[PDB]
């Protein structure tokens, strides 16, 4: 017989309907199952008809693996999936959230908070375009990005993953989506999924909804706000995402007024699917369904029932697939979950797969391997890092000479601080490892390396990680650049009620700035207690988490370009003010949202 779903010339909806009508319950539930590469084998993928795989943070084939190694791994998994009766290709997902960040040698872009500081949606679109290429360089077809959380309290460990506390800025930055996926056609229906083809990736608007609204910024906690507030702060960017054809949406671990997002039928089905007319697939977060219950995982049968009935389509299991499949099959066999619900979930998963061309190009393109870490992409990351920088102070007092820009020619200069020569620190979380890491973890340029690359050949550059006051005072330095701040963190590990930088940080700044005029570069995922740093410093720059391209920092420090970044968040006076956002009745910032000093290029 002619087999319609295998015919590339046929309309997506026709191909979807034709395939679905041929599938067994096992094949259907298989599609709904996403597993870690760590538990995947060819036999597992074939025998369970698995629909998707992912790499969680740090889930890599080998340390330092090449783009070709990634492609071969993904293709090996694909070969097993394509060998099933129906030959439905799997989709492979990864957190490419500031470049293809799990991958050695991948360009690492500034994290979202810094991108918000640029107020440049086209820049962010271009980052999406570069990121898609580097993801496809590794054979991967699906990025879990953008995070369109609106972080309302910087005590949250994921505040750096939010473009802004201002939903309007977050909405503007949804341009990442057509960068990753390609621009939607003129004739496009909001809520339909879209991916242009094999050189683009499926995107994921996350985490639905109100992940940035939790009490005290406690990660995965309760967002207590009325529907009006939910709809005017936390929801708007999802509509923009719909308009731009985002292929998938990931559900939040958080709760809204005490109801777990992973169990919320009203919002997932009633709003996202039925009101926004989202036609892509809805994916859980990692063990998200497990965490519906307290303790987590204490009634997995309930978890499966609650999440599938709420309207989730694909479950990021990610390990215990046999149990997931067994429980879901049982619920269907028992009449507890209707076939219509399974058919809806599979319709959505297949729609995204057919739409993106997965059935036509299930395997990697070896010619794309060379896209990884391309200099053109690094030049883009360098531009972004520079544009993200916010100048908070430039001259110890209002009558002082402006410190920045600094001269490239001077007899001797000092570069200092825990963050001056630490690539892992300047990248932050979601870089090589889930939580990020310390030291030379990938290919890049540290602040020290950037300084050495920028200055006149006659200028002697001295590095001291934590020099004492006497070393600085007696050193014969013209000026110092001192870089300090937060260590890398991700999710709950980043939750922080005090928001003061680790030591030595302030002590180093005080020692250096006490001995010579100094420019302090603050590396952080968020505003942190800054008055003491300000007091010691002649100039201070909030550099956020600028990524692999340290020359973005020096491009502004030495005046090749002027400072243009503006705060995308309120800078508080103290943590006891929190939460405190622009528009609040009590608004007493140290620096308001939108604050930023400027310089002109030399
Ligand atoms: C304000 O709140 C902050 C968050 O709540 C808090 O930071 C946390 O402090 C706790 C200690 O109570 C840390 O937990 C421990 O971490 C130890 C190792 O920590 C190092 O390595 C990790 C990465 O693995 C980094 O994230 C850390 O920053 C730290 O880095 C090291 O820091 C040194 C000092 O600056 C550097 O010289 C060094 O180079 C650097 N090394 C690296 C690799 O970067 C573990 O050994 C412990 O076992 C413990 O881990 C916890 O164990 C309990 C378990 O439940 C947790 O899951 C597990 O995390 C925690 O890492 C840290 N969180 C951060 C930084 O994100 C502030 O504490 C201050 O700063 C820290 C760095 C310490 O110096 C504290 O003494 C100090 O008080 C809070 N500040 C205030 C004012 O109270
Ligand atoms: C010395 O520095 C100052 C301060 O940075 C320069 O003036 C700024 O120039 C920017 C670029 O032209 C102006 O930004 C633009 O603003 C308009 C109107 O709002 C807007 O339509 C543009 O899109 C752009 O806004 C940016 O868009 C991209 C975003 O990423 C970014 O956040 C937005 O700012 C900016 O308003 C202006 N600031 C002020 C206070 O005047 C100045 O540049 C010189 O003057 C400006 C007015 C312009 O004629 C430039 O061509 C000119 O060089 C600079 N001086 C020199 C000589 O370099
Ligand atoms: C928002 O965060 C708070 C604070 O973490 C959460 O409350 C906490 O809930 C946990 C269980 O999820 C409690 O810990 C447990 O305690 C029992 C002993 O009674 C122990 O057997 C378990 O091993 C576990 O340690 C904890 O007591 C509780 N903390 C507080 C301060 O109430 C809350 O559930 C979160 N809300 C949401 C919606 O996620
Ligand atoms: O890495 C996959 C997802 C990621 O896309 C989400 O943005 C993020 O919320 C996320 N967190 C985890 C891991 N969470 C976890 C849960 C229970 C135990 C250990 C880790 C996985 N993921």
């Amino acid at each position: 017989d002619y087999v319609l779903y295998k015919d590339a010339t046929k309309p997506v909806e026709d191909r979807v309907a034709d395939l679905l009508g041929r599938m067994t319950l096992a094949e259907k539930i298989g599609q709904m199952t996403q597993i870690e590469r760590l538990v995947a084998t060819p036999d597992v993928l074939r025998d369970n008809f698995i629909g998707s795989l992912l790499s969680g943070g740090g889930s890599v084939p080998r340390k330092g693996a090449t783009a070709k190694e990634w492609q071969d791994m993904v293709d090996g998994f694909q070969k097993a999936c394509m060998s099933t009766r129906l030959g439905i290709p799997m989709i492979y997902g990864i957190d490419a959230v500031h470049g293809q960040n799990n991958v050695y040698g991948a360009t690492i872009f500034p994290h979202n908070v810094g991108l918000g500081a640029t107020r440049d949606p086209y820049l962010v679109k271009r980052i999406g375009e570069a990121t898609a290429l580097e993801v496809r360089a590794t054979g991967i077809q699906y990025a879990f990005a953008p995070c369109i959380a609106v972080c309302r309290d910087p005590r949250w460990g994921r505040c750096y993953e939010s473009y802004s506390e201002d939903r309007r800025i977050v909405q503007s930055m949804t341009e990442l989506i057509p960068g990753l996926q390609g621009d939607v056609p003129k004739d496009f229906t909001s809520g339909m999924p879209f991916v242009a083809g094999k050189n683009k990736v499926a995107a994921c608007a996350k985490h639905f909804v109100g992940d940035g609204g939790t009490v005290d910024g406690i990660n995965e906690n309760n967002t207590i706000i009325n529907r009006e507030g939910l709809m005017n702060i936390h929801m708007p960017a999802y509509k923009n995402a719909m308009d731009k054809g985002v292929s998938t949406v990931m559900i939040s671990y958080s709760s809204w007024n005490g109801v777990k997002m992973h169990a919320n039928q009203d919002l997932v089905t009633g709003y996202l699917k039925d009101t926004l007319k989202f036609k892509g697939f809805v994916i859980s977060d990692w063990e998200g369904i497990d965490r519906i219950t307290t303790p987590a995982g204490s009634d997995y049968s309930y978890s499966v029932k609650a999440s599938i009935l709420a309207g989730l389509d694909m479950i990021m299991v990610p390990n215990k697939y046999q149990q997931f499949i067994s429980i879901l099959t049982g619920h269907v066999n028992g009449g507890v979950i209707p076939m219509s619900r399974i058919d809806d979930a599979v319709t959505r998963i297949l729609r995204v797969k057919f739409t993106m061309g997965l059935f036509e190009n299930p395997y990697a393109d070896p010619a794309m391997a060379e896209q990884l870490g391309k200099q053109e992409h690094r030049d883009l990351a360098r531009e972004a890092a520079r544009k993200s920088l916010v100048l908070l102070k430039n001259g110890k007092t209002s009558t002082d000479a402006p410190l920045l820009p600094l001269p490239k020619k001077a007899p001797k200069i000092l570069v200092a601080g825990s963050h001056a020569d630490n690539l892992g620190y300047q990248c932050g979380g979601w870089t090589i490892e889930w939580q990020g890491d310390t030291g030379r973890t990938t290919v890049g340029t540290t602040i020290l390396e950037a300084v050495k690359a920028a200055v006149d050949p006659s200028t002697v550059v001295v590095f001291a990680e934590n020099p004492d006051a006497e070393f600085v005072k007696s050193g014969g330095f013209s000026y110092a650049i001192v870089a300090v701040g937060e260590h890398p963190y991700t999710e709950t590990k980043g939750d922080n009620l005090n928001l003061t930088i680790p030591e030595p940080g302030l002590s180093t700044v005080q020692a250096v700035c006490g001995g010579v005029r100094c420019a302090t570069v603050l590396i952080s995922g968020r505003p942190v207690v800054v008055q003491p740093l300000l007091a010691a410093s002649d100039a201070l720059v909030a550099a956020w988490l600028p990524g692999s391209e340290g020359q973005g920092v020096t491009d502004a420090l030495f005046g090749d370009f002027g400072f243009t970044g503006r705060l995308p968040r309120t800078w508080f006076k103290s943590v006891d003010q929190l939460p405190m956002n622009v528009g609040d009745a009590h608004y007493d910032p140290l620096f308001r949202l939108g604050y930023g000093l400027t310089t002109n290029a030399t």
